[PDB]
């Protein structure tokens, strides 16, 4: 069970109401490196519905926790509370390592 090796230091944070992903991250050449993105272009929030698209959904939302791991399942889960377009806020989970990878301490967008 390692879906890929095992990530450390792999959290969000709300950076200027936006999400910033930072993570140690192994090159080709097997050295780790710690890089860091903003989410805030890869995900989004949907009048309350959680949809990875490209919005700044972290000032929208609340409760911004990452797990790219859970348990043995290492199920990469983003947790977080948007607020619906009826003003009711509730937390929402998406795959957010489905969403971009890692190429060689960089990210790349397959959605």
């Amino acid at each position: 069970m390692s879906f890929h090796v095992t990530a450390e230091d792999a959290r969000i944070e709300v950076r200027d109401n936006r999400t910033i992903l930072f993570a140690r991250l192994r090159r080709e050449d097997g050295e780790w490196n710690d890089a860091s993105y903003e989410l805030d272009q890869i995900i989004g929030n949907n009048d309350g519905h959680f949809q990875w698209g490209g919005q700044n959904f972290t000032e929208t939302a609340e409760d911004i926790r990452f797990h790219p791991k859970e348990g043995a399942a290492e199920q990469p889960i983003l947790r977080a509370r948007l607020r619906d377009c009826n003003g009711e806020f509730h937390d929402r989970d998406v795959n957010l390592t489905e969403i971009v990878e890692n190429v060689n301490g960089e990210f790349q967008a397959k959605f």
